[PDB]
């Protein structure tokens, strides 16, 4: 299925995923296709941060849902 990702910037990135995928395995494509590190980034869905051990389907994130990314930098 194919999901929303809003970033900060005003991009919207475009995944293709399965509910039984897990969050880390999100933040992973993410990484791949836009070069974020995972350690860096939050996901909200929600009102709820997105914990990397869950599953989409645990959040009941269904298709073409939109997930919001947070970016959280390590030092400033």
């Amino acid at each position: 299925m194919q999901i929303f990702v809003k970033t900060l910037t005003g991009k919207t990135i475009t995944l293709e995923v399965e509910p039984s995928d897990t969050i880390e395995n999100v933040k992973a494509k993410i990484q791949d296709k836009e070069g974020i590190p995972p350690d860096q980034q939050r996901l909200i869905f929600a009102g709820k941060q997105l914990e990397d051990g869950r599953t989409l389907s645990d959040y009941n994130i269904q298709k073409e849902s939109t997930l919001h990314l947070v970016l959280r930098l390590r030092g400033g």
